């Protein structure tokens, strides 16, 4: 299955693109990218995960913006793994 593979994608990319917003760089931002793809374990789907990156960000972007950044890096993070190759 691909599901996983893409999972991990996802959520890492997510915590590159949430980083930068919170004003990370460097490695402080890669360590920011295992925090979001350790969040998935307790709800499935999209529940626990998105508290854990709106708490984090404080108010420093809207809800809109950011779960859109998420759904939409789906077909990202799998055009990646094909890619890698």
């Amino acid at each position: 299955g691909m599901q996983f593979k893409a999972e991990a994608r996802r959520n890492k990319l997510m915590g590159l693109w949430v980083a930068e917003v919170l004003g990370k760089s460097g490695d402080e931002a890669n360590a920011y990218a295992a925090e979001v793809v350790k969040a998935d374990f307790e709800e499935a789907g999209h529940e626990d995960v998105m508290r854990k990156v709106l708490g984090d960000l404080d108010g420093k972007r809207p809800e809109a913006e950011v779960r859109a950044k998420y759904e939409g890096l789906m077909a990202v993070a799998k055009a990646q793994l094909m890619d890698e190759l």
